Order: structure tokens, then sequence, then C-alpha cells
């Protein structure tokens, strides 16, 4: 649902 941006390239949720 919400944007997930991290160092390991988080997935969307």
């Amino acid at each position: 649902g919400r944007p997930c941006y991290t160092l390991q390239s988080c997935f969307p949720d």
C-alpha cells in the first residue's frame, strides 16, 4: 500500500 524505500530496496505494501 504505502511506499517502501530502503537500502535493500524494500517492496511496496
